[PDB]
């Protein structure tokens, strides 16, 4: 009821929040980065950059929150998600951070719904089926302990992904 996986195109998604999969510059990149961005316009990035300027590098695991300009949202959430090394790094760890950081700056902003990307399962390569375990773990763990966010989307790009997530989720 709280939790759901959709197909698509996350810069499409009328949720109040949207997660981008970022760097620790926060500057743009690709993927879901430069897809947001490009759908965001120019305010996103000079955001990104104040934001920079005040706190510098946002560190693997943790996230930061910015107005998302021509997004149908009204904020984008930054989270750095890990990169991928054998997961003999405390990626696994890393990973979950990610999202919870994510969610708990959701929360503290006040915001009822957040969508979520497949955080570091593209350039990153992290093994998408362990991410997956983890990103549905740690969301579902959450949600149960907190009112804050009331809803969250797994966004997911391809048809594959989503059946993985899908059934992640009816497996608990
Ligand atoms: N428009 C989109 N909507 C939803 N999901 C998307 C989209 N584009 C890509 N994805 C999904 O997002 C996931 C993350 O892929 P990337 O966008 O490449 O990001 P990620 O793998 O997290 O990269 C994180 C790492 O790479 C650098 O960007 C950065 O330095 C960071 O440490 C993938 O599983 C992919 O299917």
């Amino acid at each position: 009821t709280r939790i759901h996986v959709v197909q698509g195109d996350i810069t499409k998604l009328a949720v109040d929040v949207i997660v981008n999969a970022a760097n620790p510059s926060l500057m743009g990149g690709g993927g879901v980065d430069g897809a947001i961005h490009r759908a965001a316009g120019p305010a996103l990035l000079d955001a990104c950059l104040k934001v920079r300027q005040q706190q510098g590098d946002c560190p693997t695991g943790h996230a930061v929150i910015t107005l998302a300009g021509d997004l149908p949202a009204k904020a984008v959430v930054h989270t750095v998600g890990p990169v991928w090394r054998g997961g003999e790094q405390n990626e696994d760890q890393l990973l979950q951070d990610a999202y919870l950081n994510s969610l708990r700056l959701v929360a503290a902003n006040s915001y009822t719904s957040v969508a979520f990307p497949a955080i570091s399962t593209g350039v990153a390569g992290y093994p998408r089926a362990a991410a997956a375990e983890i990103a549905v773990k740690t969301v579902s763990e959450f949600i149960t302990r907190h009112a804050l966010p009331e809803q969250v989307y797994f966004v997911c790009y391809d048809e594959e992904n989503a059946h993985l997530y899908e059934r992640l989720l009816t497996q608990q």
